[PDB]
């Protein structure tokens, strides 16, 4: 059977559109994010950093650098993973969307990656996975805990959600950071760290 | 060896090719690509985009134009069939810089001869690969499109409007807008500079 339900269900209430402002660029530049729950959002570590920002917004509010933003950086025995987990002050609040990350067993060699992109769009990609990395460095430094697939990826789909299948169930265990020669790399989403993160940030419902 | 000079590219990149973001109901932030500032109050901007009927406004140069507004328009067709090409004039306002001697190619590229695309949809980037000739038309499931050229460079949705730098006759100048690609080829419209002007006069620029 082919069942596309996890996917739509990840595209409808999971995945928006975030767009970063800087100074001389107000219509900004617009990649994915992945809504957790209550107020908080996952983004790549790389887009969130950069010190080159003003605003961003997503589900269409506006947020300045000034506000007093909870993160979490996750990494992994202390090297960096391009993951973050930001929660917004006070507001609507997102879907609870945590039943929906996480796999406990590990994805086969060429079974297939499911992206889930609003980064132009609402869009899917898919390729074969081809297996965790312990870490992957460029000239910008190093990041930890990855997983690669077989497709051709444009930095703007930056946190678009990854969909791996293992042992008959199928969920959200990445976030897209980056690709380059037809490879992608994708940083690897635990439930357990979202758990973690959810209690730091303060809220409720983990 | 031949000298190595970017001062035309540098050129294109400061003073013609500029950010155009449309919105659409599913998208506040909107869907970002480029178009290309001629002179005056006219610029050049994919057919495909401006014709589709989803978009409610957009903003270039920091302008927010709803679509009742009245604009003029070109569109240019070869032998009557579409390319993939429109000229826009927007209302009184701040003036493009005169970037008509930017534009057009009296002989054809050689094949790999190298094209230089000029890009505003991500920041501004620039992207190159080999000539690989003009085409008559272009046939997708979606129609047809004359009056291009493809060059050996994958590239991405948003892309599209970037402008296409080419060499010929020891000249080189902006002869095409960036259409569509697949497969790691490019597609781009052709522009000529007397089809500049004829579009110039139809929209009444002096």
């Amino acid at each position: 059977n082919v069942d596309m339900g996890f996917e739509a269900a990840v595209a409808k209430k999971v995945v928006v559109p975030i767009t970063f402002m800087v100074p001389n660029r107000p219509s900004g530049l617009t990649q994915s994010a992945l809504l957790v729950a209550g107020r908080t959002f996952l983004i790549n570590e790389h887009t969130w950093s950069n010190p080159s920002w003003t605003s961003f917004t997503i589900r269409g509010e506006v947020h300045t650098r000034d506000e007093p933003f909870q993160t979490v950086h996750f990494t992994h025995h202390g090297v960096p993973t391009d993951l973050m987990m930001v929660r917004l002050g006070p507001g609507n609040s997102f879907p609870n969307n945590l039943d929906k990350f996480g796999l406990d067993q590990m994805p086969a060699r060429n079974s297939r990656v499911v992206g889930v992109s609003a980064s132009y769009g609402n869009f899917f990609f898919s390729g074969n996975f081809l297996g965790f990395v312990d870490s992957i460095t460029s000239d910008q430094g190093t990041y930890a805990r990855l997983f690669r697939y077989r497709v051709t990826t444009y930095k703007g789909w930056c946190g678009s959600a990854l969909v791996c299948e293992a042992g008959g169930v199928r969920r959200i265990i990445g976030l897209h950071s980056a690709g380059a020669a037809g490879i992608g790399a994708g940083t690897y989403i635990s439930k357990l760290g979202l758990i973690k993160a959810l209690k730091h940030l303060g809220e409720p419902l983990a």
